[PDB]
């Protein structure tokens, strides 16, 4: 599947575009590659996991998200648990440890590693043949002496996605995210970060 997404961030006063290609294999392997651009008025991420079928409803996915930026490489081993409660309702939970392969100045001025503990919760609800609603909730916290742009050692994200199944292989969507007070505009941080996004996913 190919996903193209454009987004506006209200606190950062910035536009971002994501181009993403993802595929599940019948042997259980799954992978994704994406690029994200950032235009104030950049990253590449590779994700791989393996789907362990516990039964017809339950799947465990050991995986890793590798994140490439100009600062360097960040490795995010994870485990995701997925439950298809019904054909129309799926729940998911993931814990990921984001470990930076590069050292950065911490809040005390010492060189350390800005590693992160990250949890995501997922609910996907196929409302009817036309629409699917998905919510992803996220909590991450710092392992070491660093902070987020909200002046805390932790922050949240909440992503709300409405997908319209126009075609069986074309799915336009709209999305609203609240990314905590993590907006940064001209060195000034602690801004409310609303995120408004529109995209479309294309199946083969
Ligand atoms: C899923 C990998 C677990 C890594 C946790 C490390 C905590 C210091
Ligand atoms: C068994 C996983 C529960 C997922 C919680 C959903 C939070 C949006
Ligand atoms: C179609 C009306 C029910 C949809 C609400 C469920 C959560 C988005
Ligand atoms: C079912 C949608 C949940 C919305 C949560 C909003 C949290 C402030």
């Amino acid at each position: 599947a190919l996903d193209v997404r454009g987004g506006y961030r209200s606190g950062s006063h910035a536009y971002e575009t994501r181009l993403k290609v993802s595929e599940g294999w019948q042997n259980g392997w799954w992978a994704s590659m994406e690029s994200n651009t950032w235009n104030t008025i950049n990253d590449v991420q590779v994700e791989v996991n393996y789907a362990i079928k516990l039964d017809d409803q339950w799947t465990v996915r050991p995986g890793m998200l590798t994140h490439f930026s100009s600062n360097g490489t960040r490795y995010g081993p994870y485990v995701k648990l997925s439950w298809d409660a019904t054909k129309d309702l799926n729940f998911g939970i993931r814990y990921r440890y984001d470990w930076k392969a590069y050292r950065q100045q911490d809040l005390s001025g010492d060189m350390s590693r800005d590693n992160v503990h990250r949890w995501d919760g997922y609910v996907t609800y196929h409302i009817n043949s036309d629409f699917t609603f998905a919510w992803q909730t996220t909590l991450y916290s710092k392992q070491n002496d660093y902070r987020y742009a909200n002046h805390k050692k932790w922050a949240t994200e909440n992503a709300f996605v409405l997908q319209y199944h126009m075609t069986p292989d074309i799915t336009p969507y709209i999305e609203y995210d609240y990314l905590d007070r993590q907006g940064v505009y001209n060195g000034r941080d602690n801004l409310s970060e609303n995120s408004y996004r529109i995209g479309v996913s294309f199946k083969l």
